[PDB]
């Protein structure tokens, strides 16, 4: 029998490695149907515009999109399955490119700190996209500067640290950074930087946090996080991590400059502190982790065969962090509150159906993280 | 001048392939001294019992022993240099023996299974020491059964995995076992065991990984690391690994079956993700690599010549994961806290020296991986 189009994939959001000898990205969408559907892919809202002199084209549902550049191809794409029945469209998914430029060719500024004090170098990476994971040289590649509990390199600034400087640290610094997109990793490094060192104090001294992590920092539900610590002292510091709680009783969760935390969920929201401390004393530092979620259906419409005259209640809920807010579609358009169609948030109700009520249907749930699509199609038979 | 013994080269764990034409081992061990040193062995902490009717016999400090076997001569051994001005003991080396028997003379169980489904074969590998590598025979000698991405052979077990069975697997399996020591390679393969097929199932069905990895890895830094995965689906799934972390970008660390990691390092630590994937569905496998370290030397003493009712300060310091624990020794005897001795941690501090304080002194270093050695000869004078 015939049927109106339904979703088997939907494209993804796609990361394109600039340079790559591919040239071209490709967008999947597929959707069962019958008759078969035809499909239309929207960029950004507006109808992509085809054609033997465009450069997209179609492969049975999937976008191909010929060599793909950021300052006309980035964007986000949606795709519009129809046939007979009606019109559903796809979750809509971003096209980024990624790159990697080398540091600027300018020299790099020395250093010069009194051996015993703690230095930080900056690393101040070049332009790029998307984050990246960052190592120093000392004096030349491949000699990178091991995480020994007194060297230590942010990943979030790239910034090296060391927490005391002793006299094998005379040398030359280089910032090193690497993009690791799908199966391809490409690696820059800085010019080197001189660390010379002044008379030596040796007196201890209590250790001071120098790298912290936000006072808030928002993850998802199943995502994992990663928080940093590192302070000057003398003794080197050793750092350790709790989450507070009502419990008065001594619970660690690291004994290392970074905290991680795999797969969280709202129980893992919290304070959390750092503790750097040496013979001479201790610092601490507090932040807050806050568990949000992407929206996630718990109740959708199905298809639904009534007769004409009659009453239909739809309803769809979804779940997530903050409340997401559900509006409707029908064949692909925006559906609100009319003569015999009352639209208030996640519930959809027909008084009186028509023949002509008939077509696809879609509820969206919606919040600051997220979307999620879910349709059915509706027969209204007399 | 007359000075202390010092180790030039230290006894190496040691294993001796059995059967090999050699009739004897060799433990190295030679120490710089004046005048020359003289040298004992010990073995298990016990002194070994030379002479002309003992299966021992010196070469200039080395230990030679003749016809070695395991039920007497598999052990630890230590090598101890003495000589007027004191003693220091050497590094410990283990000296194990390699062996490799033959698989059962019984037949192998035959295995039928419906077409299509993915069956695993059992190697059950004789004993042996220490671990072998592993291929599968099919029919014999000398067909080795491709790593094709539908085949599998566990480096672990030596279990062969078919991810889905097909008519030319017919046939008869082995198990071959390969030994490598030095230069030596010896392998052994096991009787065949017929694989017949029952009527083809020929609906597709989404993957099930079958062979994994620890749950936990404990590997040392500079140590490569393998993990293994592999799963039975219809289509053959295709198997990816990443490491899970903050970013939120798709990276991926290997196509294949294993993921190997060279010369790891801290930073390595973490968990990592094996996925199993064909156009019915995917499954997914996860488990932590845990980076530790052997002890190494930051700080140690040296020669030191101080005036007889003096304050002397000693101090060793010592890296590692598990952090090491640090002890004394005193011409080759632990040495403590005393009368004018104390003995704490890395640290060791004599109050008021004496003439007789003079000799040889070692500082050892250890932790659950290994032990490290340090030595200094101490002059009190008047």
């Amino acid at each position: 029998r015939s049927y109106g189009p339904v979703f088997e994939e939907q494209p993804a959001h796609t990361l394109f490695p600039e340079g790559s000898a591919e040239e071209k990205v490709t967008l999947t969408c597929r959707a069962r149907a019958n008759p078969p559907a035809t499909y239309r892919w929207k960029m950004n809202g507006t109808e992509l515009k085809m054609g033997p002199d465009s450069r997209y084209r179609l492969v049975a549902g999937d976008l191909v999109i010929s060599n793909p550049v950021k300052a006309k191809d980035a964007g986000s794409y949606q795709c519009v399955a129809t046939n007979a029945r009606g019109t559903v469209v796809s979750r809509e998914a971003s096209l980024r490119f990624g790159f990697l430029q080398e540091f600027s060719a300018e020299e790099r500024d020395p250093v010069k700190i009194t051996e015993g004090w703690g230095v930080m170098f900056t690393c101040s990476p070049p332009p790029h996209y998307p984050a990246l994971s960052y190592r120093w040289l000392l004096n030349e590649f491949p000699n990178f500067i091991p995480a020994d509990g007194r060297r230590f390199v942010s990943q979030t600034t790239g910034n090296l640290y060391i927490a005391k400087t002793e006299a094998s640290d005379l040398g030359n610094y280089s910032c090193f950074a690497t993009s690791h997109i799908d199966f391809i990793t490409k690696s820059v490094f800085s010019k080197f930087s001189q660390l010379s060192l002044a008379a030596e104090d040796a007196r201890q001294y209590a250790p001071s946090i120098k790298a912290k992590f936000p006072a808030d920092t928002y993850a998802l539900t199943g995502q994992m996080v990663t928080l940093e610590c590192f302070a000057f002292g003398n003794p080197v510091p050793q750092i350790k991590w709790r989450k507070l709680d009502g419990s008065q009783t001594s619970k660690w969760l690291s004994s290392e400059p970074l905290l991680h935390i795999q797969n969280v969920d709202f129980e893992d929201e919290g304070t959390y502190e750092c503790e750097a401390e040496n013979i001479k004393g201790r610092d601490t530092y507090q932040g807050r982790i806050i568990i949000h979620a992407q929206p996630d259906w718990l109740d959708v419409i199905t298809d639904t065969e009534a007769d004409i005259g009659s009453d239909l209640r739809w309803s769809c809920v979804a779940s997530g962090k903050p409340r997401p807010a559900v509006r409707w579609l029908r064949d692909g358009q925006p559906l609100a509150s009319q003569n015999r169609i009352e639209v208030s948030g996640g519930e959809l109700r027909f008084s009186k159906l028509v023949l002509e009520d008939s077509g696809m249907y879609q509820c969206v749930a919606e919040n600051k993280h997220g979307t999620v699509y879910a349709s059915a199609e509706l027969t209204v038979q007399a």
